[PDB]
């Protein structure tokens, strides 16, 4: 097999990668190590950037989200027994973001990817790259007990945190920044109204609580938990009465609860790797960087990751540019640097931390009231909320 | 599942450590991704150091190999139309090498565990290790589609190269040294008498050729050949005339071919990692480090290291004493260091490297009439080859 360009990955970052390239005439092909429907299990990512929402317009794939997705103009915060809201439409200059779930998004692409009859090869095992700094670097794999070779052009890995691309670059080669977080997510998806029309991020003693949805008839809620719990302690039953404890009383009242369709706990972690490519090994998304899901920056990072990967390789195949790839990390790591800072703030003034002083109690109770209540204060969230411009 | 040592990996070092262990009372279970077949199927070593012939012999796992083994009392290195032996027994103070293939250590590994009833589950897919640094750490996996969990005291990644184990221990906590040759061995097993009573290294211009066996009717040859190439490139024919151009004349006249039962290109690298444990979790084996097969150490180092955390574990279970497991990293790393030292001097004198000048040519051919003509130059080589004492 030869292909021009060999993507690692078919969840979102590489559907969304080679979608685009297909449509530009660049050929690519994916290998996913997964079966297509345990791809689509995964319930994750429920906040668009207009950013990413314009690149799946790019890309074709707009259709059904722009029927079923929801476009929020502001986000809630409740704290010490108050609720205030940032109005994101008024502070950001106009901006918005589009509630629509990874799952669709993620179906929608594999649904165009079938149709244009673009190669993907799922279930490919062993994948392992090869003469990565060479002129020809190549991919193996196992299909069906058979090794195959794929000869490439460029090879772009997006096969998330524990993807074999980010494992292949040389250690000393890779500059790595993480900080893990001493608790996690417990989320729940049930098939019911949400109780709010704009999502709730709750500080509470207890800990914090988060308030989504995916539609006007299924919703999505998550209550930070410890590292030590398991799935199975929490019923349906305990997670809804805990939930209800973390919330305005008036909120908790309205709330219509029910049995879960999907419940799991997600650990919080930073991560940024530098740089983000060697020699004709690209990463891109999860294989790159991880952010503590607070900010909603995941998925929004990957697309600006791709949308960055994408117009970069136009330049090289159709203008025979490809000095420019040079510039990738660069170009990357600028917008994520700041994604993080802010994934990382929103998470430090949400949640509440173990052998906290009272001292930095009473800071994180002002971080609050301070940035709520002043306009340039609200700007900040806003701004980083909706989403920073992609650079060009 | 509960369990006292968990075990990543079912190769050697993995069954090794688990044989020990359950002899000496302590509950231990290994989980292995492929099936026993698979496992089974790779070729690989060739050449065994006393220490790991005792370490077997403790294990209870000698039978086949003490009645199936060759004991060499010396090696032949071939170079500039000589042929220079090291008498191994006269210059180590009487130690020796067993020649005994890896495949048929581990088959009598895999034998023993299966009679004495100790937990073995093989195929089991998405390995995860958890809480490392906690007192209960535990790991995840998926036997036949349900995620199961696994609870211990330890952990002992045996689980080679590219296992999870060295992935899940924070990049920040780790220091890489790495080094990758030029070039590749091609090897080809066949099931003819051996041209020669004990092995031959050849330096020759065209490149290395080595002449190993496994028995008295099944020989193991191997030549160094760049990393571009293919082994579907390579014929059994292709094979043949290309050995017989890099050896002496007479050896070349005495050899029987015949088709081969395997054909592989192995890349040659240099890999330690320190320190070799996080937490409750300890590497052994090809987990920590690589050598170039040139010195006959990888499966040699994963013996010292698996004795060496055995008995460490002794003293933690029988006696109370776990403090001395802050040890193990600081021991093993002193015995890999020098079996690395040698398994690179070995490379660099008989291999043929790309843009090398004439002074450096030279220099070789110097480095090799020196040590082979020194009573203490083949001691140093003699005493490395048959290997070092292990530490206590
Ligand atoms: C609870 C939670 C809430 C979140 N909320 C939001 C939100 O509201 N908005 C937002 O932007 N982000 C959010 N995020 C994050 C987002 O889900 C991820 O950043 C996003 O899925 C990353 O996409 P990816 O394509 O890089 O990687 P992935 O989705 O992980 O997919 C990588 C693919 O590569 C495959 N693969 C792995 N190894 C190999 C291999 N060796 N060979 C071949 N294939 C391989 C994997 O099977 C997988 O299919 C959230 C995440 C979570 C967990
Ligand atoms: C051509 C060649 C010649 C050699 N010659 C010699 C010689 O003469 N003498 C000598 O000492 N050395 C020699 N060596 C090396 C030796 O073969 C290795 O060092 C040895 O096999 C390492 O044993 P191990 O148990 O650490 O790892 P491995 O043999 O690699 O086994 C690791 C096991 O872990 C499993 N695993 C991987 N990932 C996971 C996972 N995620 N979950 C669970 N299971 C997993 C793997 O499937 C594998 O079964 C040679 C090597 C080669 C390639």
């Amino acid at each position: 097999m030869k292909t021009q360009v060999a993507i690692i990955g078919a969840g979102p970052s590489g559907l969304l990668l080679g979608q685009l390239l297909h449509k530009a005439g660049i050929d690519n092909v994916i290998l996913e190590r997964q079966t297509p429907d345990e791809v689509l299990g995964r319930i994750r990512a429920g906040v668009l950037e207009q950013g990413m929402v314009d690149l799946l317009r790019e890309a074709g794939v707009d259709r059904r989200m722009a029927r079923d997705g929801l476009v929020h103009e502001g986000v809630e915060i409740a704290f010490a027994g108050q609720r205030r809201r940032i109005d994101l439409k008024r502070l950001s200059g106009g901006k918005t973001v589009t509630v629509y779930g990874q799952t669709e998004v993620t179906r929608d692409l594999m649904e165009a990817r079938e149709a244009s009859g673009a190669t993907t090869v799922y279930q490919a095992a062993e994948v392992r790259l090869h003469d990565l700094q060479g002129e020809r670097p190549y991919v193996t794999f196992e299909r069906d007990g058979e090794r195959l070779r794929l000869d490439c052009d460029y090879i772009a890995g997006c096969d998330g945190f524990h993807g074999i691309s980010r494992q292949s670059i040389p250690a000393e080669r890779l500059k790595v920044f993480e900080r893990v977080y001493p608790f996690g997510w417990l989320g729940l998806l049930a098939d019911t109204p949400p109780v709010s029309h704009e999502l709730i991020y709750a500080n509470h003693p207890r800990g914090f609580a988060l308030c989504s949805q995916r539609s006007a008839t299924r919703s999505r809620y998550y209550v930070q938990v410890p590292l030590t719990e398991k799935v199975e302690d929490w019923s349906d039953e305990r997670f809804w009465t805990e939930l209800k404890a973390r919330l305005p009383a008036e909120v908790a009242e309205k709330l219509v609860t029910g049995p879960s369709l999907e419940k799991s706990i997600a650990p919080l972690r930073s991560f940024v790797v530098e740089p983000m490519q060697h020699g004709r090994l690209f990463l891109a998304g999860d294989a790159a960087h991880i952010v503590p899901p607070t900010g909603a920056k995941g998925l929004n990072l990957a697309a600006s990751d791709v949308s960055t990967l994408y117009r970069l390789l136009l330049k090289a195949y159709r203008e025979g540019r490809g000095e420019l790839l040079e510039r990738y990390s660069a170009i990357c790591l600028r917008r994520i640097w700041k994604a993080e800072r802010f994934s990382w703030w929103m998470t430090s003034v949400l949640h509440r931390f173990p052998d906290t002083d009272a001292f930095s109690q009473r800071i994180q109770q002002t971080e609050l009231e301070y940035y709520l209540g002043s306009e340039a204060g609200l700007a900040t969230i806003a701004e980083n909320y909706v989403g920073l411009p992609y650079e060009e």
